[PDB]
């Protein structure tokens, strides 16, 4: 295994030391406004050395965006592709690219056999190609890896099936700014290389100049390059027409045949384009050529790449006419006049690229090495597209959701060979295409419009309801005595509780567990972990009585905490948010005990009183002018006082002060260690007066944050010996710390109600010497380092916080995990922040045309951990990576993949079992099982089952921690007949495995493994 932590990776192109020397001035270039005025030697092409120039059509398709998925289906898509078909059919050397399958097979369907078949030709013949083949063309900077690795599949399993081909290119023009995850999951996945769009233009510039446009993407870590994934990334402000044919849109413009009038399009230059005829057609080529041979000389071989298309073009028959025909004799003439010494024609991606390669190989180029990130995008000026790091939080925590309940639900039901009437590969298929779709660049990213958004949201709630469906049919047959199992498959045996989605004050989803003498003595739980070690976690149910206690199945009594159930109000008569206790429903909470990919059953039962097992939490309410607060048959009367500092502590974790207005103040490790000052702050960031202003896509903010005028809020305190909390009611946000023993939990219940142009950031203060240095991660998958830039303005130090981030100095160090993606910085030594919801009343100018007014109350979850680092074996100063902790990475798994919590439905489960799973092998904690996915349908003699394997890399740092045991997923199943390594998509076996056995992955990397059984 390569070490990623003590070797820099020596590499051409280093994105975070190219930015230290960058000096991003913004000046005027001339036609190619953020360049310069490219010259070319006349004499460089001759008759032994011609370009060659690949024209390749396409057409930008967003699965959602101004309509909605189907709208546009039924409106342009549809339309689309039926006149690709017919233009493709007709024109054998007329070419068409395709990336988003996700309208694909929903036109492929529809479509009769005949021309089914018409389609399969194209196909197979090269004249339609499917370009990165993913149900979507995702987000990059707020999607998980697990959910593009989901799409990706998704879609490139459809194409397999039906078309029977697998893209080894990848197409991405528009997500807004650009991953390393990309290349890493694609060259996983069979790619050959990949092509970007959006970088920032002081990017494009530097890198044009040194002719580094085309480069070798490897890992930050990588020292080998192993990794590396040929990169194409286009030069110019935008993918359409005026931008792809050369540097001068004025001229670029008069060769998009779509601009004459009759289709209600114009160029914004001024001088249209005009029918190509034979007394216009070699000044009409001349101009063409010399753009061509001016993009040309940005790139290292004579093969060229000019896109040919834009959004939701090749609609019309005529369209497909006015763009073929005039094209076609701009080749006629340029490929017939010598010199020119240009060859011309249609083509597809995979061509280009293929030819690129042919010319590097005869030794005419070399191409550069390079690792970084592209983010954080500006497209022009100081618009630096750091607000959709934070659009629409509701839905960006719904994915996170929806992310983990799919993975639970593919495993849970992966065990078992299910019969077709249980529904159970409809209903996943249904989960996953949801999910898949909600990755697209407009719908995590919080970029579309109101009613588009409703309906990914909507989707997503029926993805949410089909997963519990298999997860509950899946428990209640993991859990059930075979020759007593008797399943109804339309019947719910178990609901699930889910603590935290929507959230306590988002919806009162919850069901309570009603048990009383003279209606039901008990109820069963069952708690699943989807990750492959034994865990233990508390989880918390809504009971009918405080005397409630609690059993394993082998009845050995567990220890339990009853705390109220608070809910906050916005009190429009007192003008204050304050907590109503519940008289009726209490809250349990005990300590659940999983095994690896296992299930656990506990026993809820009531009793007349205090049972010996279960004691009863404290409860304090700050604040002047305190009224009662009564709590029904709770044993424990609430205290009331004036604010004022406190402090609390759980087990033997950290100690924790809070300030009297209920924020953090600071932590204390041990009995013995000092309280380091570690403060919470809520501030708020308006938009500008004249200018650009905020939108969804954009942060333009009016200068630095302004404190929230808190006033003297209301503080709940909590102690209980499992569980003790803050809460406080503060405008806007009820902002809780929550203690269990270790790292605390934030939860924040985020309403920014009607405040308009505000964003609202949660920040942390602490004296932690970072200077410039913060760390933030890429789609969950790996740590990059920041470096803050003084040079650019405030929101261009706005990263995407898809899952954590964190400063450090020598000694100390602070991370932050999410349960959801947010925007974030570290803006002075010290400091970590992180957006929680923005409201603007403007919109942006990119096209959306709206503002972001549909905010709605969302419950942002985080794990804040402070540790000591001294002692861990870090990188060098020179590193571009950081790595997470033990602590870190537990809570964030914590976050991402808690246990899931059943309640059994009926009043008794005849042949419960108590555990499932107690033989798994418990794995090393840097290793998860990412995806488990049962591949074959029942009737199928031989089944097959996929595993994705992700190890990730945590820092040494002086813990023994050590006896766990070899996870081989192969023989998770029984009767195994072969162990295959596969590509990430499962589609391509790579090598077949000596005895059956998977090996574990290296840090860092991620493997693909298929188990057949008989
Ligand atoms: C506003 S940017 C982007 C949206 O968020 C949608 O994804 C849409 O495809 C649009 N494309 C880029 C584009 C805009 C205008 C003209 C040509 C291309
Ligand atoms: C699928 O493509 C392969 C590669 O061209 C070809 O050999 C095969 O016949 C095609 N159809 C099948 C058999 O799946
Ligand atoms: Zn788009």
């Amino acid at each position: 295994c390569q070490d990623v932590v003590q070797d820099v990776p020596n590499v051409d192109v280093q994105m975070l030391e190219l930015y230290d020397r960058m000096s991003f001035k913004d000046i005027d270039g001339g036609v190619w406004k953020q360049g310069w005025n490219i010259k070319y030697d006349p004499l460089k092409y001759n008759a032994h050395h011609k370009l060659k120039v690949f024209v390749v059509p396409h057409s930008h398709n967003d699965p959602g965006w101004i309509q909605t998925f189907e709208e546009y289906y039924q409106h342009d898509t549809k339309h689309i592709l039926s006149n690709a078909l017919r233009h493709l059919h007709d024109n054998p050397e007329m070419k068409f690219i395709w990336a988003e399958i996700s309208y694909f097979a929903r036109f492929y369907h529809d479509l009769g056999e005949n021309k089914k078949l018409q389609m399969k030709s194209i196909v197979k013949n090269g004249q339609l190609e499917f370009v990165t083949g993913g149900w979507v063309m995702p987000d990059e900077a707020n999607s998980h890896w697990r959910n593009v690795l989901l799409q990706l599949t998704e879609g490139q399993t459809w194409l397999k099936q039906f078309m029977n081909v697998t893209p080894t290119a990848s197409w991405a023009i528009d997500p807004f700014g650009h991953s390393p995850t990309m290349p890493y999951i694609l060259q996983k996945s069979g790619f050959k290389n990949m092509l970007i769009q959006r970088t920032h233009y002081s990017v494009k510039k530097e890198l044009a100049q040194q002719r580094q446009l085309e480069f070798l993407w490897r890992q930050i870590w990588d020292n080998k390059g192993d990794t590396a994934l040929f990169t194409h990334m286009m030069p110019f402000y935008s993918y359409d027409i005026p931008h792809t044919c050369g540097p001068d849109p004025k001229v670029c413009c008069q060769f998009d045949f779509k601009r004459m009038g009759s289709f209600g399009l114009s160029c914004p230059w001024k001088v249209p384009p005009r029918t190509i005829s034979d007394q216009n057609v070699a000044a009409r080529s001349d101009l063409l050529v010399d753009q061509w041979k001016k993009k040309a000389e940005l790139y290292r071989t004579n093969v060229l790449l000019i896109p040919l298309g834009d959004d939701f073009r090749f609609k019309q028959n005529t369209e497909w006419d006015v763009q073929r025909v005039n094209y076609e004799r701009l080749f006629e003439h340029i490929n017939s006049q010598a010199h020119f010494n240009v060859q011309a024609q249609f083509g597809t991606l995979q061509e280009y690229f293929d030819a690129v390669h042919q010319a590097e190989r005869a030794g005419q180029a070399e191409f550069p090495t390079l690792s970084g990130d592209f983010f954080t995008y500006a497209d022009r000026s100081d618009n630096y597209w750091s607000g959709y790091y934070t659009s629409r939080p509701y839905h960006k925590r719904m994915d996170r959701v929806l992310m983990h309940y799919v993975r639970a639900a593919e495993m849970l039901s992966a065990w078992h060979s299910w019969d077709g009437m249980a529904r159970i590969e409809e209903r996943l298929e249904q989960a996953r295409r949801e999910l898949s779709l909600f990755q697209h660049h407009d719908g995590i990213t919080g970029t579309a419009k109101t009613h588009v958004v409703v309906d990914y949201e909507q989707r997503m709630q029926e993805a949410l309801k089909a997963c519990q469906m298999v997860m509950q049919q899946s428990v209640y047959r993991l859990l059930t005595k075979p020759s007593i199992y008797s399943p109804d498959f339309s019947f719910s045996y178990f609901t699930l509780d889910d603590s935290r989605w929507p959230g306590s004050g988002v919806e009162d989803s919850r069901t309570t567990i009603i048990l009383g003498e003279d209606i039901l003595p008990s109820k069963h739980v069952v708690m699943h972990n989807t990750l492959p070690h034994w865990r233990e976690q508390l989880v918390d149910f809504y009971v009918s009585s405080p005397f409630v206690s609690v059993t394993d199945l082998a009845n050995n009594p567990v220890e339990a905490q009853v705390s109220p159930v608070w809910s906050w109000h916005h009190d429009t008569l007192t003008k204050t948010i304050h907590p109503q206790g519940s008289t009726t429903k209490y809250r349990i909470i005990f300590k659940a005990r999983v095994p690896p990919m296992g299930l656990a059953t506990y026993v809820l039962t009531i009793s007349d009183s205090k049972p010996e097992h279960t004691s009863y939490a404290s409860n304090l309410l700050l604040r002047k002018n305190p009224t009662s607060l009564p709590l029904g048959q709770y044993p424990e009367d609430v205290k009331f006082g004036d604010p004022r500092e406190i402090s609390l502590r759980v087990g033997n974790g950290p100690t924790l002060a809070f300030s009297e207005q209920g924020l953090l103040k600071s932590i204390q490790l041990t009995q013995d260690s000092p309280h380091v000052p570690v403060h919470f702050k809520f501030l708020k960031y308006g938009v500008r007066s004249h200018g650009d202003r905020s939108g969804a896509y954009l942060f333009l903010p009016n200068g630095p944050a302004s404190p929230v005028e808190l006033g003297q809020p209301v503080v709940l305190v909590t102690k209980g010996k499992l569980e003790s909390s803050v809460s406080v009611g503060l405008p806007s946000v009820v902002h809780q710390t929550i203690m269990r023993g270790g790292a605390p939990e934030i939860r924040n219940l985020v309403d920014i109600g009607s405040l308009d142009n505000t964003e609202i950031v949660m920040r942390l203060e602490t004296h932690i010497d970072s200077g410039d240095i913060f760390y933030t991660d890429l789609n969950g998958l790996q740590f990059i380092k920041r470096r803050r830039l003084d040079k650019l303005p405030l929101q261009a130090n706005y990263y995407p916080i898809p899952s954590g981030m964190f400063i450090e100095d020598a000694n100390t160090r602070l991370t932050l995990l999410t349960g959801q993606p947010l925007g974030g910085s570290s803006l002075a030594s010290g400091e970590l922040e992180i957006m929680q919801d923005r409201r603007l009343a403007s919109d942006d100018e990119r096209g959306l045309g709206q503002g972001v007014l549909d905010n709605k109350p969302v419950l942002h979850i985080y794990r804040l951990v402070l540790e000591k680092v001294n002692n861990c074996v870090r990188p060098s100063k020179l590193h571009p990576a950081g790595y997470l902790t033990s602590a870190a990475h537990k809570a964030s798994q914590s976050l991402l993949d808690p246990l899931d919590k059943f309640i059994f439905a009926e009043n008794e489960w005849i042949g419960a079992q108590g555990q499932f799973g107690g033989d798994h092998p418990s794995a090393r904690e840097d290793l998860d099982v990412s995806v488990m996915r049962r591949l074959t349908k029942s009737s199928a003699k031989t089944q097959r089952v996929g595993y994705v394997l992700h190890r990730t890399n945590l820092m040494q740092c002086g813990t023994p921690e050590e006896h766990t045991q070899k996870l081989d997923v192969c023989h998770l199943l029984p009767n195994v007949a072969r162990c295959e390594r596969t590509t990430l998509t499962f589609l391509q076996n790579l090598e077949h495995l000596d005895g059956m056995v998977a090996p574990e992955v290296c840090p860092m990397e991620t493997a693909a493994y298929v188990s057949s059984h008989s």
